[PDB]
């Protein structure tokens, strides 16, 4: 139950460590 990772899933949403930047936490 993180929050972090809900950056993540942003992140992975926004494609992940193919979109530019990688992974958040």
């Amino acid at each position: 139950e993180e929050e972090a990772v809900r950056l993540y899933i942003q992140w992975l949403k926004e494609g992940g460590p193919s979109s530019g930047r990688p992974p958040p936490s």
